[PDB]
């Protein structure tokens, strides 16, 4: 392959894939990430991993674009669910109920609708810069909830769709942005639809332990969820 650096927070780390490189610390990185599959998979990649658990944009700007440069033939990322405190949002549904839970989600998705896009801008102009010869990929979230049947979950239908929503805006607010730069943008919904949570097939973990792993993508999440979008754009 080549220089593939793999930016971003815990979607593309791989938190509650397993298997994560001990030398990584708290960034949690899988082998069975969607960047590591992707470079096992790629012969000859240098691979850069830098996505980092809990990542902000402003975490990719600090800690994660070092390996970012001319050289650079692909970078990938995930970036932007942590600026919209996706991870407390989720704590907070799960914890103090529906009405607390749609008011997180609505400032979540006033933070995604309003105050992501420019944030987004500041991690791509830096990609733009460092590493114009790259094939960027930005890959977005999965909807976590499939809609309109008995789930076996805490969270009510309207929080489930809430959630949901918030996951099209980031999406759509992540895919316009990435096309603002002539990235591409993976639609990891393409590969998550009937894999969803409340599904029957759940690529994404529920809330559940280790607490970490909540709402994040399973090894079979990673693998054919979001491995096969990152492909798909090479």
């Amino acid at each position: 392959a080549t220089d593939y650096v793999a930016l971003g927070d815990s979607y593309s780390s791989g938190v509650g894939a397993g298997s994560y490189d001990s030398s990584s610390g708290s960034c949690k990185r899988s082998t069975k990430s969607y960047p590591a599959l992707w470079a096992a998979s790629h012969t000859g990649t240098r691979f850069n991993f830098t996505a980092c658990s809990g990542a902000r944009t402003g975490d990719v700007l600090a800690k994660q674009l070092t390996p970012v440069n001319s050289g650079t033939d692909l970078v990938s990322i995930t970036i932007g669910g942590n600026d919209a405190g996706f991870a407390d949002t989720m704590t907070t549904c799960n914890l103090q109920g529906e009405s607390a839970c749609l008011a997180r989600i609505a400032k979540a998705r006033a933070y995604i609708q309003q105050t992501l896009p420019a944030q987004l801008d500041q991690v791509y102009d830096a990609i733009d810069s460092r590493a114009p010869a790259a094939q960027v990929v930005v890959l977005g979230y999965p909807r976590f909830y499939k809609l309109g049947g008995s789930c076996a979950v805490g969270l009510s239908e309207k929080s489930r769709a809430a959630i949901n929503a918030a996951a099209d805006d980031i999406n759509a607010v992540t895919a316009k942005r990435a096309a603002d730069h002539g990235f591409a943008f993976g639609d990891v919904n393409t590969t998550f639809a009937g894999h969803e949570l409340c599904s029957g097939a759940p690529w994404l973990h529920s809330v559940t332990l280790p607490v970490e792993n909540s709402y994040h993508p399973t090894a079979n999440g990673q693998s054919k969820g979001y491995l096969p979008v990152l492909n798909s754009a090479t």
